[PDB]
């Protein structure tokens, strides 16, 4: 395929505009007051959203390296939303106002390298400038504080957050399931959830999460590469005749029987999903182990000479329910008898007792822990059906944030914090006089977001911005009721992870950018 | 197919262009402070990179002609780092150099003839100067030394490789595996590397490395040239319900059954490899009769009666490892039993007493050597998946340089090496006119790399250029830290084998071109 | 410029032009860095005003019969 490559200037100003599509369609959408975008879908109605996650996902250009641009910054920010719960949008907004402003320079002639170093520095000092303004959250009340502000003013998701993290820590595994009753529920039960992602996307069966939901599956437990469909015909067709899913947790799964299980599922006979297992090398063994116990299913080691095809339901371990997404599983209320979940403990408790390094000490507890330790499962309950798949989607929205919340704390949400530690940091020197620009592009691009909601609203962005910043800590302008204030006491947040990785996030797309020489991509 | 037929000036004019396209994209990313490319990818977001290879390996161009100028660069800097180990930017910046001024020069009416032979003095001229600048890499200190550096100050790195070659010796076979633990690990084991690589580049499983890499497989030892896949049948279809890979070793493969094995493998059922034997006529037989020794393989010589049809898994041989690149069959730990490997040892010792040439007599002993000498394996650990097989890939980085070092010696890694042998001779002379323009063309070039590296921090080239040329030996610009000192001491060095190659198969290229007259390709 | 260098002293209108060419260059740049150019003016005035009293403090007559010839030749 021959290619068409662009050079310094050129490969810059289509990355710019590409960009600029991106931010100047997904932006409007920021504040309490965002305006409308319209996007389009082929069969039916248009759609009306005020959610910048929604339009981004749709912005694509004709002009390859125009798109790559809007595509670049689009990976970036998803990944800000990965890791903290939010920003998407934000990141968007800010990675805009320093690409913009840093490209200009360079095109003015100024040195790439240093505005990037600038860039660099004035986002190091305004994150530690964030860990200050930063209000700590740690004890029940600021969890349900932050959990009901997040949910929309209902205290009694604070509460139910509140209570789960009372429950299985900090830290424990915390899901949301549909409600029976109208009465909400907090159950603890054994289960388990480790770091690790699909295969594949299209295991998806709830589109709205980006997850894959399994009701009640039987559990593979397998120790070797599954490479070849083969080994499954005898296990995928007894959980077909038993009319229920089924999850693959095994070393991986090789194209030949993954793309088979792709199709397989998408549109087809027995709907299942796969899973790599957690850990690697000595770890797997016994990791996977713990699986199985938690299952109460058995572990198919090649080491041992068991294949697949020696198999039956008896091996398979079963859990009530299951979710995946990108990078996570977790499993939920295992099978797996109480006399044998409670036995493993006793022996990897006991193993503890080694302590031959502080890393072998540790990486068992973490196994104790993720075993004995539990998920806590919260069912929302409501009146209606619409409802309560609404309330279940806040109460997953407030979780996100109040996670967020217990690790780096809450700041101003306006816009303010990132307004906020900008005005701190205006002496804010490099070397370079190039370093300098560097440093203050980046400073004025923390005022975008304020500036945008303001703007968005149908205010004046200079005077609130100015306003807000001719004050401290976290007082600032709540663009909802227009009054001036204690953004936290108003109950307008952000944590502090959310905004610091929208804005660090936001800086290494530009920086990439303004040090962008050439750009490669297909003929028209 | 009708041609397009280009001359003369014409022909080159397209050539150039075609490589300043190559050279333009690569070179900017080639400091230690290099810009960024970006790399469009039909799904998903784009690649940023700062890899030459990577950049490289997308050019290709509409313009057949300033395509077959690029391509042929890409080829020649390619196979500079196929014999060296890097090098493959810095020869194509340097190609660009040569090409550049000498056919400048032809289009101003000079000769051709001439301009060539005055690169190739200068180059041959350099390269000595280059032994003479190059320090010695020999003893376990010097070793682990150069491969610390080349692991980026990781002093265990140097050591793993210090100790193995400490081990199997300075030419001995040393792989690297994925860690079990977090516990690095260096073990020898009976094993053996040939001289000869893959069929097909559609059996290549890890696109990152251009490598086959198959676990634990079966071994076909046969011994005529396979082209029907008719003989396979039986073997193929053991092979397949053993759930394992299959590696082929016999004359030849031929595309009746090449290209079917071909298509049975990309998204097929078997996933299997083949390669061809190593050497020719007599030497073959035994060659291939101690790969069996050492897999506990049986040798399928049609001399004998025995067919592939006739043939279980019984015959067929066994590692635990073996990996295949574009060149080299390496194959890890064979299960061939201890008392029949050091028995087919006493066989060979015994047939050296022979001495009937020094010829057979080296040529048993490379025999001897492979068979009883063995393949030492590096187990990379680490803490987590993600620095696990990034560690893995700096060790496989430093062998490449350490294994270099040690045949030529190390010199001045910033551009530095060519800066300074260019310095050296200047004086240089030819007998044309046209001659010295040669060397003086050639000279020049051998500045770009240091000039470029500078270029890219946002340096002035010509004053770094001018300062590391003012000093003597070793004494350079490190771009990285900007300080001039002793490249050498402050850790900054190519093998001097990487610096050679590169030039000399710039030099190659460019006196190619300088001497072409025609050029043929199709039609639009 | 250039023009105006020439009716002054009748030479230097190249070094002029290269001055100029150069003041511009740069001071548009930082004219694209945000500064107010009115005041781009009056540094690069002040600076001037500065060298010409610099330059009349360096200056030795030429009176000699070989520094005429000196001039006229580099000329
Ligand atoms: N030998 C030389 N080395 C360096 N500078 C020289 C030399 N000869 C003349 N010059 C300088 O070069 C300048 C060029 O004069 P010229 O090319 O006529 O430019 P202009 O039109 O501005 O007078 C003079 O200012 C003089 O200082
Ligand atoms: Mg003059």
């Amino acid at each position: 395929a021959a290619k068409d490559v662009k050079f310094g200037n050129d490969a810059r100003v289509k990355m710019l505009r590409g960009v600029n599509v991106l931010a100047d369609a997904v932006k409007v959408t920021l504040g309490p007051k965002g305006r409308n975008v319209v996007l389009d879908k082929s069969f039916g109605a248009p759609t009306i959203t005020k959610d910048g996650v929604s339009v981004a996902r749709e912005i694509e250009l004709e002009d390859k390296f125009e798109n790559m641009g809007a595509q670049m910054v689009k990976e970036v920010a998803s990944k800000a939303n990965d890791a903290a719960g939010d920003g998407t949008t934000t990141a968007t907004v800010l990675a805009q106002a320093i690409i913009t402003e840093g490209l200009k320079a360079v095109a003015a002639g100024m040195n790439p390298m240093d505005l990037k170093r600038g860039i660099d520095k004035a986002v190091t000092a305004a994150v530690e400038e964030l860990k200050a303004l930063s209000v700590p959250c740690s004890d029940s009340k600021a969890i349900a504080q932050v959990g009901t502000i997040s949910a929309n003013s209902d205290e009694t998701v604070g509460k139910l957050i509140a209570e789960a993290m009372d429950k299985v820590g900090k830290e424990g595994v915390i899901t949301v399931e549909d409600g029976t009753g109208l009465q909400d529920e907090l159950d603890v039960v054994e289960g388990m959830q480790f770091d690790r992602g699909y295969l594949s996307p299209y295991f998806i069966n709830k589109p709205e999460t980006g997850a894959v939901e399994l009701e009640s599956p039987f559990i593979l437990l397998a120790d070797k590469k599954i490479s070849n469909i083969r080994e499954m015909l005898p296990v995928l067709e007894a959980v077909a005749k038993a009319g229920k899913p089924l999850l693959i947790i095994a070393e991986d799964v090789e194209g030949e029987a993954l793309a088979t299980l792709v199709v397989n599922t998408m549109r087809g006979i027995v709907k299942v999903a796969a899973v790599k297992a957690p850990g690697f090398g000595d770890r797997r063994k016994a990791m996977l182990q713990d699986i199985a116990t938690l299952t109460g299913g058995t572990v198919i080691s090649e080491e041992i000479g068991m294949e697949l095809e020696k198999a039956t339901l008896e091996d398979l371990g079963q859990a009530k329910r299951v979710v995946i997404n990108k990078d996570t599983t977790t499993i939920i209320d295992g099978v797996g008898e109480e006399a044998a979940i409670q036995g493993r403990v006793a022996q990897i408790r006991q193993q503890i007792e080694e302590a031959t390094s502080d890393y072998d000490r540790e990486k068992l507890q973490e196994r104790v822990a993720k075993l004995a330790g539990g998920v806590a499962v919260i069912k929302v309950g409501a009146a209606t059906e619409v409802e309560m798949k609404e309330k279940k989607a806040r109460v997953e929205d407030a979780l996100h944030a109040t996670r967020a919340a217990v690790e780096e704390g809450v700041v101003a949400g306006g816009g303010v914090a990132l307004i906020r530690v900008a005005s701190k940091l205006a002496d804010l020197r490099g070397q370079n006089e190039d370093q300098n620009v560097g440093i203050k592009v980046a400073l004025r691009a923390m005022e975008a977001p304020l500036r945008q909601i303001v703007l968005n609203c149908g205010e004046e962005p200079s005077v609130v911005a100015n306003t807000v910043k001719g004050g401290d800590g976290n007082y600032g302008y709540n663009a909802a009721t227009e009054e001036y204030g204690n953004m936290i006491d108003m109950g307008i947040l952000d944590p502090t992870k959310v905004t610091r990785s929208a804005l660090q996030y936001a800086a290494s797309v530009a920086g990439l950018m303004i040090t962008t020489e050439c750009m490669v991509t297909d003929l028209p």
